[PDB]
């Protein structure tokens, strides 16, 4: 050992990025330490259990697709193949072929912390029960999220 990738949180396949620019294709995000965002056939989302060891990489349904589009706005892609998109009452579903308001998203980067915002001007997070909903503007410690790729490296 003594030597690989220092300065980036890379594991396995996975690679945490720099800016929007470098946020594109197949990507993972994980809201708490470990746990990733799961999806569920019924047309909802809750967070999947976390793994036990280091360097692993998520499940199928547990990545998503990110696609650029415009005005610093990617769109996710479940694994089950559907758009994530968020619901009137504020919570985050998967059920829809087609790129919508809903579908849309806006990454967002400030003194190297990021957080998924949802086009209703609010970001996302999940709660101890298994519910991801939408909360208000403010952006607290656990809202915060660690996005990764696994794109196509330059080593």
């Amino acid at each position: 050992g003594s030597s690989g990738s220092s300065g980036l949180d890379i594991v396995g396949i996975w690679w945490t990025v720099s800016n929007f620019g470098e946020i594109s294709g197949t990507i993972a995000i994980e809201m708490d330490k470990g746990a990733y965002i799961h999806a569920l056939d019924n047309g909802l989302f809750t967070l999947g259990a976390p793994h036990r060891e280091v360097d692993e990489g998520p499940s199928p349904p547990e990545q998503f697709t990110a696609v650029k589009l415009s005005d610093s706005r990617i769109a996710l892609k479940s694994g089950y193949g559907k758009y994530l998109g968020i619901n009137s009452d504020g919570l985050v579903v998967g059920r829809s072929d087609a790129i919508g308001p809903r579908e849309q998203w806006e990454p967002v980067f400030q003194d190297g912390k990021m957080a998924l915002l949802a086009s209703n001007s609010c970001f996302i997070r999940c709660n101890e029960a298994g519910d991801i909903e939408a909360k208000n503007k403010t952006a607290g410690e656990e809202e915060m999220i660690k996005i990764r790729s696994c794109a196509e490296r330059e080593t």
